[PDB]
């Protein structure tokens, strides 16, 4: 099974996917985030952040509240299972995490914590 | 508030969204389903079907079993709150339903009953 | 004095207060519960339930055992002094009760009976 | 004789069967429980629990009262002859037990201890 996915965020505050599957045979999984937009990180930043569905709102709220210099993530936020850095136009960033950190049955969500994010700038992550 | 949404189904057996919001002040709500793919209805049919989250399994199971000639919906399925017809490439169909059929605190799902739909070929419909 | 308080429950199974005061000059008192989270009632429900400290465990235990269809409250539970209904993301519910139901010297607790509730998902209610 | 059975729980709080037969020549018997529903364990959990018909009431009452974190079973319940873990959508669990635990002339029941179970959410297990 493939153990990596390629995700893009654009100038419209949109990922080009709303659902990621992670095969349970993968020991590590890698998300390759890129930004094919024109706008710089300060005005149109994207990151890819993973948490349980219950923690998502808190991660996003405290993250926006932390500011750009903190990558819009609260420091030492244990709710964050994995994340990329925040990136602007023409940048890329990959995160590899251990799939064992995921549990069968639990509900996981991926999302971006740059302020202005819509209710749909998020997605499901599911084991298969 | 707006009381309609445009949904597209594609040639990879997907919807372009997995989350629809229905403003609570809407008396009626309209889903505009379109099929911009190239594949005909008998190989890549899409419908948009709404039920409670708990009823989705039964609607999907009985519907897929009812055949192309019934639009893959069990006849007289009272669990189906609203639905479009099954469409192929270049077809469109709209459904309008009364928002009083939705109840606060209840969870609702939209999905597709054409055989072969993955577990991810569905979404949440939520009152806001 | 004021005879109302505004309480919020989130996606972390948390209230935003652990202590409510009720002025003895209030003839009625109103709890305004809201759910600013993103998660639906079936996975992340909240209610606000009031009982003596001694009855709380039994209310909670028999409530969880009653299931979601009964709002996680045992029917005809005479230990329940006052309660809101169970609510999910985007919902609100208010309960007004007669302050005369409270007696000086007695210890009262407020809490939530949705399962998974931690031993901190409660709070004191005190006359002043 | 075959010494195993496949059992499904669904999103309507039901098993697919209400009657299991265990051939008396079986030395071990295996129950393969699965959850083809869409709803998670905290909203639509299923377990398969075996006891005498007389012990069913106590196991259910004590179990449902024991909470999601104990899989809705009283700790160290000597009445439980065999059980699967509690599973949600997409999960599966198997239990194998010694048939010498069953005695001729006794009556046995299987059931589920997830709160909200109906009186029909159960079945007979019979030596044959
Ligand atoms: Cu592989
Ligand atoms: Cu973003
Ligand atoms: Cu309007
Ligand atoms: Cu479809
Ligand atoms: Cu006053
Ligand atoms: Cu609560
Ligand atoms: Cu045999
Ligand atoms: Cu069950």
């Amino acid at each position: 099974a493939e153990c990596s996915v390629d995700i893009q965020g654009n100038d419209q505050m949109q990922f080009n996917t709303n659902a990621i599957t992670v095969d349970k045979s993968c020991k590590q999984f890698t998300v390759n985030l890129s930004h094919p937009g024109n706008l710089p990180k300060n005005v149109m930043g994207h990151n890819w952040v993973l948490s349980t569905a219950a923690d998502m709102q808190g991660v996003v709220t405290d993250g926006m509240a932390s500011g750009l210099d903190k990558d819009y993530l609260k420091p030492d936020d244990s709710r964050v299972i994995a994340h990329t850095k925040l990136i602007g136009s023409g940048e890329k960033d990959s995160v590899t995490f251990d799939v064992s950190k995921l549990k069968e049955g639990e509900q996981y969500m991926f999302f971006c914590t740059f302020p202005g994010a819509s209710a749909l700038h998020k997605g499901t992550l599911t084991l298969k």
